[PDB]
């Protein structure tokens, strides 16, 4: 697959996004 392939990248990129909640729950989220 191209893009279900490719989502592994991008949703990875947002695996982030999770762990970030936390940096940010201190930001003030």
């Amino acid at each position: 697959s191209w893009l279900s392939k490719t989502a592994k990248k991008l949703e990875n990129s947002a695996k982030k996004r999770i762990s970030e909640g936390i940096a940010i729950a201190i930001q003030g989220g």
